DNA sequence: AGAAAGCCATTAGAG
DNA sequence: TCTCTAATGGCTTTC
């Protein structure tokens, strides 16, 4: 099964990518923590980000 | 070194 | 039926 994002999940994470588009360990706990996600959702999603932002250029 | 993070192709589920 | 993206898996890369 998957879990489905909220607006603000979402647009937390985007604005955060908006900065830096890779996390350090220490900023990377402290997003999983306040999107109640887990560390591994939030590399996921930097990982489908990333990519997605590369079809894009 | 070898754990941890990435890249990338691919899949599958939510709505 | 169809879209988008969470999630996966098998590699390579970084530290
Ligand atoms: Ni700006
Ligand atoms: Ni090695």
């Amino acid at each position: 099964g998957r879990q489905t994002y909220t607006r603000y999940q979402t647009l937390e994470l985007e604005k955060e990518f908006h900065f830096n588009r890779y996390l350090t360990r220490r900023r990377r706990i402290e997003i999983a923590h306040a999107l109640s996600l887990t560390e591994r959702q939030i590399k996921i999603w930097f990982q489908n980000r990333r990519m997605k932002w590369k079809k894009e250029n």
